[PDB]
DNA sequence: CCGACATCGCATCAGC
DNA sequence: GCTGATGCGA
DNA sequence: GTCGG
């Protein structure tokens, strides 16, 4: 459903949820209005009554009358207010920079840094994450185009073999189902030598050719099995710079990795969507294993997974085309 | 009435 | 110094 | 904030 049937309402629906994280700190009431917004975003039908809304599941008392008042003024008293208040549109704000989340940016407005000039002023106040973030806040808010993700992904499986033909490198996320951009790029990596039961070396190795060959430019974070970090194509001669792009690659033992693949090719309404299909079965999934309950509700050991084909077979599912699957 | 509401790796903090 | 708690992104 | 035990 396009975005001029409801738009109104859903754009102030998020705008709710942001300031129920980031300002009152409300992480339950943050995913209420977006489960609310995301239902409402689906409705195929433009709302006329808050009466009307509350019908959906998620959308309840206290939501539908806001519709009500959006309905009759187009505004809500309550957000314009918010909107002008310089401490909570501060705060809101700041925690757009990556690295910064709700606590931290409440803390810089309490001693009055309240703009990306003020972090400026002060970058011996920010961790290493924040300052890659602040480098980088243009850059991360703008959308990567497939050709540049298929560009990417032509550097990162190469550079993977290069180091080692025996790795297995799947990028995931939004790409691998086809969509014509993306927000990040998503890396899964495994090895033959690493399962379950199994150097640490491995998920380094990889990093190490990345950032040699010049395409990893700063690092977020990164440990023995994730990597957070940012990258950038090579620049086309005299033509212009690349953005800045997230990455993040992550390591995963052989015999869960189809189980990560799924977890992580998304989308999140799919996945729930097929663990719970799926609870049904007598089965449950997390992003590591499947395991069969349960008479009483045991989960036993966990099923062999060699494709992620074979977690379709388990519940009897139709496979599903990663292209098909944004719910 | 009143609690659940994804879950996890990693960086940094609080506390010992 | 080490462990555990907390913030953070996703 | 919403849902539901
Ligand atoms: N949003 C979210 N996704 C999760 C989570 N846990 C697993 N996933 C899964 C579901 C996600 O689909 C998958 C990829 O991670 P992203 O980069 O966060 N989402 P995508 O790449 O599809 O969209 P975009 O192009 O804008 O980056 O990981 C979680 O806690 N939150
Ligand atoms: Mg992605
Ligand atoms: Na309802
Ligand atoms: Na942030």
């Amino acid at each position: 459903p396009q975005e001029t049937l409801n738009g109104g309402i859903t754009d102030m629906l998020t705008e709710l949820a942001n300031f129920e994280k980031n300002v009152s700190q409300a992480i339950h009431k943050y995913n209420a209005y977006r489960k609310a917004a995301s239902v409402i975003a689906k409705y195929p039908h433009k709302i006329k009554s808050g009466a009307e809304a509350k019908k959906l599941p998620g959308v309840g008392t206290k939501i539908a009358e806001k519709i009500d008042e959006f309905l009759a003024t187009g505004k809500l008293r309550k957000l314009e207010k918010i909107r002008q208040d310089d401490t909570s549109s501060s705060i809101n704000f700041l925690t757009r920079v990556s690295g910064i989340g709700p606590s931290a940016a409440r803390k810089f407005v309490d001693e009055g840094i309240k703009t990306l000039e003020d972090l400026r002023k002060n970058e011996d106040k920010l961790n290493h994450h924040q300052r890659i973030g602040l480098k980088y806040f243009g850059d991360f808010e703008k959308r990567i185009p497939r050709e540049e993700m298929l560009q990417m992904q032509d550097i990162v499986l190469n550079e993977v073999k290069k180091v080692d033909s025996e790795y297995i490198a799947t990028v995931c996320g939004s790409f691998r189902r086809g969509a014509e951009s993306s927000g990040d790029m998503d890396v899964l990596l495994t090895h033959p030598s690493f399962t379950s039961e199994s150097q640490p070396k491995l998920l380094h190795q990889v990093v190490e050719q990345l950032q040699k060959v010049h395409f990893i430019t700063d690092t977020l974070s990164k440990g023995e099995t994730k990597f957070m970090g940012v990258c950038q194509l090579p620049s086309k001669n005299d033509e212009k710079e690349y953005p800045h792009r997230r990455i993040d690659i992550r390591l995963i033992p052989k015999d869960q990795y189809y189980c990560g693949v799924l977890y992580f090719t998304g989308s999140d309404i799919f996945a729930k969507n097929m663990r719970a299909h799926a609870l049904e079965k007598g089965f449950t999934i997390n992003e590591y294993t499947i395991r069969p309950l349960g008479v009483t509700g045991v989960a036993g050991e966990p099923l062999p997974v060699d494709s992620e084909k074979d977690i379709f077979d388990y519940i009897q599912w139709k496979y599903r085309e990663p292209k098909d699957r944004s719910e």
